[PDB]
């Protein structure tokens, strides 16, 4: 009989997943477009959890379920509505808006700070906070119902086929979030043919708001079918803490999950930032072969679970294998990396010959001197060398062929290696792609994702069965719950921020906001993206393997 419960559900999980990827694939949008920094980007992005610790303290003074379906409906109907909040500071912001060459020629000749704009960020952070306090309800409150209407053996399984289906909403949010990241931010308003900015540059900012549109969309009509359906503790708390096992796993859990989160949440970027792969084949890739292989993974980790017969002891044991497996193979990406770029003017001195400490305070070199003008301007163009520059004046750039498509400047003073006098100096615009063995170098990225993904994955389950049997029977409900709460929390709302600080501290040139602040990062050093985004990500990870190996042999005691 009660079909109809189920694919409601299925159809919310569906909603729910597709939701929370539109927000991580639309981070290197909204902040390039915000033009907000790694911080604060981590900040808007966690803001979704900060609402789920909200609706959960409201309930637990004040509050309760009641009637479980039409609560589900008003939740996905506010994950729905928040959707289109988040989407909607695009209508009203205005248009998402340097080729100056040098002008040796002509020599030594308010309302910004005002800008309501600067603090527009702050509306899709609240949308995303809506988000928040429109999700909670669906999968404790859906759960809740399933084991009020269910045989022997049937909610959880139940839990199982609803996860399993929900994996056909990552796959579409990739999808689609691949799709929209090929279409420039304002696309039907403005005439696409005269936008110089390319996929492959750094001021690209995609159709983010469609994401955000078609997300809150299919929320509000995965709510429709809810209705007409239906027609102490702190002590406790204390307790669950008490179990110094208990605390071991929920240490050793938040420390992997913020490695899950942090890398989840810059993954696009340091894709972008390491290899020359725009974020539309980033996205499409993790959607049509890493999501697929993810829920075989997930399977495959129930089934072996399942059959091989393994025991409280032996689970921890098989959950840290796949541990040890994910880390070696995420410990490989850092023999998968590349070179860095050279910008002239950012990671050497602007004759591009001399490598230099500080990307700031960079003297001008003598090509780019006389021709004064400004330093904040990102219009990187690179060169028949191959090196990028910051712009066609910083290049010191004489003449350009006009507002031709291909823009392909001339004389540039710089470029003054001498063993191309013969060959010409002319620099295009964007910045040069890298060499093909780094495009090559993408696809070991890709595979050790993929097989990073699988094995973590393996030990999805085992994460739920393990929580549940470290911690006494009549405390369980409780005791997961807390483990949810306090890994949403702190990692959803901790590890997107202190990433985007260090990642922030990688970034080389900043770009001025409307009114004289630090904008968004318009090139990073990629070798330090690294250390600082797969090194902390690594050491997070192998701090929750040796908390394992301890917790494994405290349970070979308890029990023997
Ligand atoms: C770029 O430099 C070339 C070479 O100097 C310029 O070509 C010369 O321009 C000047 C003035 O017209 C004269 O030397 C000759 O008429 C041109 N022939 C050459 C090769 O000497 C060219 O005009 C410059 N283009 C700009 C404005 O960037
Ligand atoms: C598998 C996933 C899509 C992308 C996943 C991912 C991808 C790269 C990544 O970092 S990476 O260095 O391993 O590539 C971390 C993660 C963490 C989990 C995250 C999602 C969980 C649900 C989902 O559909
Ligand atoms: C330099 O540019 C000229 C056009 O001005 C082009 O004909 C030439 O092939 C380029 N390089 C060489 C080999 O001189």
């Amino acid at each position: 009989g009660l079909k109809m419960f189920l694919a409601a559900l299925s159809l919310s999980f569906i909603a729910k997943t597709l939701g929370a990827i539109i927000m991580k694939s639309s981070i290197i949008h909204i902040e390039r477009r915000f033009e907000i920094s790694s911080s604060l980007v981590g900040f808007i992005d966690g803001s979704f959890e900060i609402g789920n610790l909200l609706v959960i303290v409201f309930v637990s003074y004040f509050g309760s379920k009641l009637h479980r379906p039409k609560l589900i409906g008003i939740g996905c109907f506010i994950m729905g509505i928040g959707g289109v909040l988040t989407a909607l500071p695009h209508f009203f912001m205005g248009y998402y808006r340097t080729l100056s060459t040098c002008l040796i020629n002509q020599i030594l000749s308010k309302g910004c700070l005002k800008e309501s704009g600067s603090y527009m960020w702050i509306y899709v952070f609240m949308g995303n906070m809506l988000r928040g306090i429109g999700e909670t309800p669906i999968v404790p409150l859906g759960l809740s119902y399933i084991d009020d209407f269910a045989k022997e053996g049937h909610s959880s399984l139940y839990l199982g086929i609803l996860n399993a289906i929900a994996m056909i909403g990552p796959i579409i949010g990739f999808t689609l979030g691949s799709l929209f990241s090929k279409m420039y931010v304002d696309i039907g308003y403005v005439d696409l043919s005269t936008i110089r900015i390319t996929p492959t540059d750094s001021r690209w900012v995609g159709a983010w708001w469609l994401n955000f549109l078609v997300s809150g969309l299919f929320s509000i009509i995965s709510s429709i079918p809810f209705f007409f359906l239906p027609q102490g503790f702190f002590q406790s708390f204390k307790s669950i803490l008490t179990n110094p096992l208990y605390v071991m796993f929920v240490l050793l859990t938040l420390l992997q999950v913020s490695s899950y989160i942090g890398a989840f949440t810059y993954v696009f970027k340091y894709v972008e930032q390491q290899y020359g792969q725009p974020s539309s084949k980033a996205n499409i890739l993790l959607g049509v072969i890493t999501i697929p292989i993810f829920a075989s993974g997930m399977f495959l980790g129930g089934y072996i679970i399942k059959k091989f017969k393994l025991n409280t002891v032996g689970i921890a044991k098989f959950s840290c294998f796949t541990a040890v497996m994910s880390l070696s193979f995420y410990l490989l990406y850092f023999f998968i990396l590349c070179e860095n770029k050279s910008v002239a003017g950012l990671t050497m001195t602007y004759d591009g010959n001399n490598p230099v400490t500080s990307h700031r305070d960079v003297p001008l070199s003598y090509c780019n001197s006389d021709c004064n003008c400004d330093e904040s301007q990102w219009e990187p163009v690179c060169g028949n060398n191959g090196i990028t520059y910051i712009s066609p004046c910083l290049a010191g750039c004489k003449s350009s062929s006009g507002n031709k498509k291909p823009i392909v400047f001339y004389n540039c003073s710089c470029l003054e290696v001498t063993g191309l006098q013969n060959r010409n100096y002319s620099a295009h615009l964007g910045e040069c792609p890298r060499d093909d063995a780094c495009t090559r170098k993408f696809y070991f990225f890709v595979a050790i994702q993929v097989l990073n993904l699988f094995f973590s994955a393996l030990g999805g389950t085992s994460h739920v069965m393990l929580i549940v049997k470290i911690v006494q029977p009549e405390l369980k409900s409780l005791a997961l719950g807390f483990h949810s709460m306090v890994i949403r929390a702190l990692g959803g709302i901790l590890a997107p921020i202190y990433f985007g600080a260090l990642i922030d501290t990688t970034c080389i040139k900043w770009s001025t906001n409307n009114c004289g602040t630090r904008g968004s990062c318009r090139t990073y050093n990629s070798t330090s993206f690294s250390r600082v985004y797969l090194g902390l990500s690594s050491m997070l990870r192998v701090s929750s393997l040796v908390l394992y190996i301890i917790l494994i042999y405290a349970m070979k005691k308890k029990y023997q």
